[PDB]
Order: structure tokens, then sequence, then C-alpha cells
């Protein structure tokens, strides 16, 4: 589990978005696995807005956050999930890591603010769900 809190908005992965979140929509991607939502109260992360390739990223089910170099945002095949089946997901980045279901929404930050938010894993990869494109989450 885990959110971004920016401005009026809360990013979530979209197979995590709760029944508020679906009653306060403002955009979603099945295909990025993103879903944001709008708040009352305002949010302090900040998003990066760069092309940096490392960073630092949670890993809840080690406790642990985990420097990693990851690639560009692309169209990644990925394997069959409990919450998804096998196909490509847009806006993906890959690193080696850890990964697991419960590791969703898991930050990936670097000098700039936060990067993405885990999304899948398996086979000995962590792939984040990219979210510095989403230029529109720094006002209105
Ligand atoms: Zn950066």
């Amino acid at each position: 589990s885990g959110a971004i809190y920016v401005g009026n908005y809360r990013v979530v992965n979209r197979h995590l978005a709760t029944h508020n979140d679906w009653a306060n929509l403002v955009w979603e991607d099945s295909s990025r696995d993103l879903l944001v939502s709008s708040t009352t109260a305002q949010g302090c992360d900040t998003i990066a807005r760069c092309d940096c390739q490392t960073g630092v990223y949670y890993c809840s089910s080690r406790r642990k956050h985990y420097p990693v170099s990851f690639s560009k945002p692309s169209l990644i095949f990925v394997e069959a999930s409990e919450y998804y089946p096998a196909r490509y997901q847009s806006h993906l980045m890959l690193a080696v890591g850890h990964s697991e279901p419960g590791d969703c929404g898991g930050i990936l930050r670097c000098q700039h603010g936060v990067v993405g938010i885990v999304s899948t894993g398996g086979n000995g990869l962590v792939g984040f769900a990219d979210v510095r494109d989403l230029l529109w989450l720094d006002e209105e």
C-alpha cells in the first residue's frame, strides 16, 4: 500500500483505489495502473520533474529503502499478477530488486522529488509507475 499526496491530489495504484477515491475521481488510466483522486487537505509531496535514472525506493516487505538504477518510462510486458493478467503496462520503469504485491504504492524518489510508485514485481525485478509526465499535478 501507499500513495503520493501533492496539492489537492492523492495518487494511488488503480488496482488499490478505495470507494472514496472513485467517488472523488480526477483521472485514471488502467494501462498505467494509476488513479488520482481529489483531497480536502493539501499534501506536501513534491513530484520530480526530470529524467533521472537513479533513486531510492521503499520496499515494505523488507522494511528497507534501496538505492536503484531504473529504466526510462516505457511499454513493458508484465507477467500475470494477483491483480492483472499478463499484459503490456505503459509508462513503467524497471529496476533489479524485490517487489511483492503488498509493496505496491511504495515511493521511488530522486534528488528532485517523487518519481513514481511501485506497481509490478516478480522475476527479480521491481516496476514503478512513472508520474513525472503528469505536469497538471503541480497546479489547479
Ligand atoms: Zn530527478
